[PDB]
């Protein structure tokens, strides 16, 4: 009745599962843009299903046809997009929320580093959005912990080292390490809430600005075991997948040469979500 | 204490989420082969943590490492397998179980149309010639991949206005949802009953017709649906052609009674497993 009504678009995708079940948690009338299928998809079906159990809606419509994301958005007040990062198919979304002309907000595909200060597609959604004039928040400052703290920030794997352990630099640079979950009910709990209409969130819950080498020294305190460290300079990390964020990121330190006052993080807005440490969030592993 | 000790292989995949989760919810203490990360895979990864989180137990080894495969086997009394269907990877796994010797059963990777009527075949082979205990777990279609579609082909959902029935649709076929398989499967696999048998997954109510299948579904929904019949020829002139043809032309899930000491449902009657109007209810 006086619920907020959101549109999920990308809800089978990894942020998007966890923002569908948390603006459910929030009590928001959640409904999930459902694609047809490219494919035999056992478990992208079956998620989306799920979904209706937890009381949210489907509704079918395709970025093909602009009049059934008209007819989508529509039936809402709020859309949170989280495409795979795809990106620019935001613009046949834009497009229709403009025509639709009823929505209150719309939250594109960010959760990531703020692109508007790595001098790009997620800029020129955000200037399609602010051109029509659509209401936004962007929700931007951190590192998934799944894809950075689970694997101690290591690539090619998502679990803690068993020996062995690249130091990128010194391992001195300060990173924000956020549980997916947390960024997920951050967003629902910011996407109606006057304060953040028409800013940029960040996601920087204090405890968990943490250099890499702190990380480490979470686990090795965790386990008892040191673990045997090899730093890697710039220029040899410099010397394909990803390897621009990961410099950025630990080297560049682009998550955290910036303050943010607390009208703008999140977890100074939200202050009731007891977000997870990363000493917590590392505990799965042992 | 008294539990069985089972381990899963496969895991993470389609069927062996839920053989996991069955093995738990019957209190068995619960084993899930841990392999090494053939890539950034954040959904399988987050899945195989999220058991430990239900009181399973990760234990890493790799096909390619006989020694890690015997050690695994070692921590369990039985073990239950659902691979791909990779299959032949199974081979592996039979040979750790031999040298092993401490494994009271093994549950192959089985799960649907019997093959001694093929890889599957010869797993069985390799474990029957091993002596190692086995029980079948053979005999329905996965209510995901055949009900939900209406049977259709390169859909899981109902078809919106139009429907194939593969002939007159009037063959029988066993639709099963594939969490009342798996729970069939972890109340099986420690049943003295069972032992070295095979085990068929027939709930009466639920062996269908494509078309009586299909009226189900016009009943819930009020509107009839326009069929195409579809002729055993035209359908002998794409993956998964040959099963649906064994499945709904020639009536093999249907077409040899089984008695009550080899059928799930009478085995366990207390699994009151999900019957197809309620199963396609959630696609309304
Ligand atoms: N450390 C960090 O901060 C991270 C930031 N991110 C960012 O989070 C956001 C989501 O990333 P992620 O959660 O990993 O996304 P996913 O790879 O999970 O995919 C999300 C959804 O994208 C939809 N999709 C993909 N291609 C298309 C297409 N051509 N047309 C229509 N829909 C499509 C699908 O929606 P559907 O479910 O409807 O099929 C998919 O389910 C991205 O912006 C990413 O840049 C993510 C990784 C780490
Ligand atoms: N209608 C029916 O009756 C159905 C019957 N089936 C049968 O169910 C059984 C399982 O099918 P399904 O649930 O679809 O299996 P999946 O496709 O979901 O995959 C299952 C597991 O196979 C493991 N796997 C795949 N390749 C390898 C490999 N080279 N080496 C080691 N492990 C591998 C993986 O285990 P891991 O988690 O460790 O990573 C994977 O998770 C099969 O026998 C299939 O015939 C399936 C579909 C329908
Ligand atoms: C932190 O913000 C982002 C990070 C990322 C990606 O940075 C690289 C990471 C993360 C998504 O997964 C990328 C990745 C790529 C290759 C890898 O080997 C990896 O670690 C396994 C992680 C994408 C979008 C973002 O907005
Ligand atoms: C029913 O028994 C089985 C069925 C199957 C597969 O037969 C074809 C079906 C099912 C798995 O999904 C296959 C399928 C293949 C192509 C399709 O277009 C399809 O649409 C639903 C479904 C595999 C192993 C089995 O033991």
């Amino acid at each position: 009745g006086e619920k907020t009504r959101v549109l999920v678009v990308g809800g089978t995708g990894t942020m998007g599962r966890r923002i569908v079940r948390a603006c459910l948690a929030e009590g928001h009338e959640t409904y999930v843009l459902q694609q047809p299928e490219t494919r035999v998809d056992i478990e992208k079906v079956q998620l989306l299903y799920s979904y209706k159990r937890l009381g949210a809606r489907l509704i079918e419509a395709s970025f093909s046809d602009h009049q059934s994301l008209v007819s989508a958005v529509k039936q809402v007040d709020i859309v949170v997009a989280a495409m795979s990062g795809s990106i620019l198919v935001q613009l046949k979304l834009v497009e229709a929320i403009k025509e639709a002309g009823n929505i209150k907000r719309f939250l594109p595909s960010e959760f990531g580093m703020d692109p508007s200060r790595m001098g790009d597609q997620k800029l020129e959604v955000r200037n399609a959005i602010e051109a029509a004039g659509i209401p936004h928040t962007y929700v931007v400052g951190a590192c998934f912990a799944a894809y950075f703290a689970g694997n101690l920030s290591q690539m090619g794997t998502l679990i803690p080292p068993k020996k062995k352990v690249n130091i990128y630099g010194d391992g001195n640079v300060k990173v924000v390490y956020v549980d997916e979950d947390d960024i997920a009910e951050y967003t629902a709990k910011t996407l109606d809430d006057p304060r953040t209409i028409n800013k940029t969130v960040y996601v920087r819950p204090t405890e968990n600005v943490l250099t890499q080498m702190e990380l480490v020294q979470i686990w090795e305190k965790l386990t008892g075991k040191e673990l045997e460290k090899t730093n890697i300079s710039a220029n040899d990390f410099l010397a394909q997948a990803g390897l621009g964020h990961f410099y950025h990121i630990f080297y560049e330190g682009c998550l955290t040469d910036h303050e943010v006052g607390d009208d703008e993080e999140a977890s100074k807005l939200y202050p009731d979500v007891k977000y997870t440490r990363m000493d917590e969030y590392l505990k799965i592993f042992l």
